């Protein structure tokens, strides 16, 4: 069959946000109740749900009769995009042994004691737990990667999927890749609450928050192929993304980091001069087992709309023509390539910032595109001259200018169009904005 048909046909619950309202679009009409303090924020493909730590911040799903008892004995899969802020080193020391649910089908203020399932967080652990009638429990404890730049519970949108085969195991997938599992034989009936609660439950950190989107339940244990297509079905390729996975926007500051050399920052030699790579400083914590390259150092860039022509959108679409500026000291300096400007061997054109030589054409029309690496939150940039001929993709070239030190210098080159299939490529960029979910320790 199709992966599309069985994904759709096994869907039993599907939360979608339309017209700023949250409802189940599965076909089963489970009623959804949004409390006053459940917030809506930018998501993966539309808006997403945002929960803070108070009793008014919650979204409840009252299961339709027809799907009431679907996970009592049968196989099921839960899927959703998740965004959790990077945990501070102090919060790992304070609340690191504090386990709190964020999504659950279990009861608590009656006397039941939670037969059912739950998605919970505990420091830098993602935990799936299933509990049956007898109080027997099975758990998957996923321990996140220690390098926070590449971790899954460190402020980027990530796609979670947990399948449960009652005859074998429960499997936890992150961005389509199997990352944890537990044998679930020995469990009896799951006799859970009639409501599925999205809420922070028993979290001691008053400032904790999480974002969730596309919460979906399937009536089967999905296989790896189905999971992969499902994951990729949300990655709409028209709207560019920032480093966190949210929509890239015009008129906002972004730090640039080259995807192929993620430990480097971008730096300016000078006004009217060139840009080059530098090593980012990093944070390490042996005791808590966490480390990362620090963010927010090095140049800030702004993307401006190159023309209006009708509808003005605040999001940048692939193919949009733009003007790129370096945002320095409250001033903004255009990035471009002067007519016969310095280049490496008549072909890697050296980019210049705020160049203004009298009488010399300065080419600065760029096109923001998504030409490769779909799952990665990165962007490519193409420069044009005034005959609308391609001057190349923005990348870096190793070399020296005058008597300066050898450096990886920012350039525009048509040479990258011959290598778009490579696994790793020098013309891919991450656009990083400052965010409350990531503060350096
Ligand atoms: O804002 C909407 C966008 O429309 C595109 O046509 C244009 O190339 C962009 O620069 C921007 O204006």
């Amino acid at each position: 069959e199709d992966i599309d048909v069985i994904l759709k046909k096994s869907t039993i619950l599907n939360l979608d946000i339309n017209n700023d309202i949250i409802s189940d679009i599965s076909g089963f009409n489970s009623s959804v109740i949004t409390y006053p303090d459940a917030q809506l924020v930018p998501g993966i493909n539309g808006k997403a749900i945002h929960l803070v730590n108070n009793e008014e911040s919650e979204v409840i799903v009252h299961k339709a009769m027809d799907i009431e008892y679907n996970d009592m004995f049968n196989n099921f899969t839960v899927s959703f995009w998740l965004r959790v802020p990077k945990v501070s080193a102090s919060h790992l020391e304070q609340y690191g042994t504090n386990e709190y649910s964020i999504i659950s089908s279990m009861k608590k203020h009656s006397l039941s004691i939670g037969s059912g399932w739950s998605v919970s967080l505990k420091g830098n652990n993602l935990i799936w737990t299933l509990k049956d009638s007898a109080g027997e429990v099975r758990q998957i404890t996923f321990r996140d990667l220690p390098d926070k730049f590449n971790a899954y519970l460190a402020n980027k949108w990530v796609f979670i999927t947990i399948t449960n085969d009652r005859l074998s195991s429960a499997n936890l997938y992150i961005n389509g890749v199997l990352m944890g599992s537990a044998e679930i034989t020995g469990l009896g009936a799951i006799r859970e609450d009639n409501n599925i609660t999205l809420k922070l439950d028993r979290c001691n950190n008053n400032n904790q928050y999480v974002s969730i989107d596309k919460f979906r339940i399937f009536c089967k244990a999905l296989n790896p192929k189905e999971i992969e297509k499902l994951y990729t079905s949300y990655l709409s390729i028209t709207f560019l993304r920032d480093f966190w996975g949210n929509p890239l926007r015009y008129d906002t500051e972004y730090y640039l980091i080259p995807v192929a050399s993620s430990s480097k920052d971008v730096q300016l030699k000078n006004i009217t001069d060139y840009m080059y790579l530098t090593n980012a400083p990093s944070y390490t914590n042996g005791k808590l087992n966490i480390y990362y390259r620090r963010l927010y150092n090095g140049l800030k860039f702004i993307i401006k709309r190159y023309t209006p022509n009708n509808e003005i959108d605040s999001f940048v679409k692939s193919g949009d023509f733009i003007k790129l500026y370096v945002s320095y000291n409250n001033n903004e300096h255009i990035v471009g390539y002067p007519k016969d400007g310095n280049a490496f061997n008549n072909l890697d054109r050296i980019l210049r910032v705020g160049y203004n030589a009298p009488g010399i054409p300065l080419y600065k029309k760029m096109e923001a595109v998504k030409l490769r690496d779909l799952k990665t939150y990165s962007v490519q940039l193409k420069l044009y001259d005034d005959k609308n001929a391609s001057l190349g993709l923005v990348g870096t070239h190793n070399g020296q200018i005058g008597n300066d030190p050898n450096r990886d210098i920012l350039i525009a080159s048509n040479w990258y169009f011959n290598h778009l299939k490579d696994k790793i490529l020098g013309c891919d960029w991450y656009f990083v904005p400052t965010d409350e979910g990531w503060t350096n320790d």
